[PDB]
């Protein structure tokens, strides 16, 4: 186990924990990368990291995130670390046809409050 | 890096999914083994396996379980697979720290849920 993006995941887990959330990273790779919760809000996260100012994500992966989050009772979140601007969080919808994003598509960790 | 009873954990994941739950297994072994949700109920689970007809559960594990469940906002659950008899569950109260678990002192998956 341990995806190639394992280091990025660890960093996020720390950020989230730093904000009062309990978090676990998945051992298998057929669900979502992380699942977090603080008693009020519940997050199901897919983690990515890029050097560009835009990123393309496959339907398969995003469809999986949504189906999982829906059944679990958590918000389907794509966390992207743009190696220049910082972490951006995007709540994805099944209405989306092509999953390509820029930072303005998401919000900051804090803003993601609720 | 892989824990004993990973086979039992995979087994419990299927059972839960049969009941409508979305579930992930933890990569690290410092939190809880499984984390589940169905849209209205959230479970944080500690998985155990024994060839005996009883199992002593320590203070350290239960304290770890209760604390993580409290922060995450899920029901702390101990799940034990008693070979030659089946799975048994018990929602652990924050007022208990150690105990000997037997198949009868626990409940079936159906009752833990409904």
């Amino acid at each position: 186990m341990y995806r190639k993006g394992a280091q990025a995941e660890r960093e996020l887990i720390k950020l989230l924990e730093k904000h009062g959330f309990a978090v676990v990273r998945s051992a298998g790779s057929k669900k979502v990368d992380l699942v977090a919760g603080n008693g009020k809000k519940y997050l199901c996260i897919e983690v990515k990291v890029t050097k560009k100012d835009h990123l393309y994500v496959g339907k398969r992966d995003m469809g999986r995130l949504i189906e999982f989050s829906r059944r679990f009772g958590g918000i389907p979140v794509l966390a992207v670390k743009f190696l220049n601007v910082g972490w951006r969080f995007i709540e994805v919808s099944p209405k989306i046809e092509k999953f390509v994003f820029t930072p303005s598509s998401g919000v900051s960790l804090e803003v993601l409050l609720g």
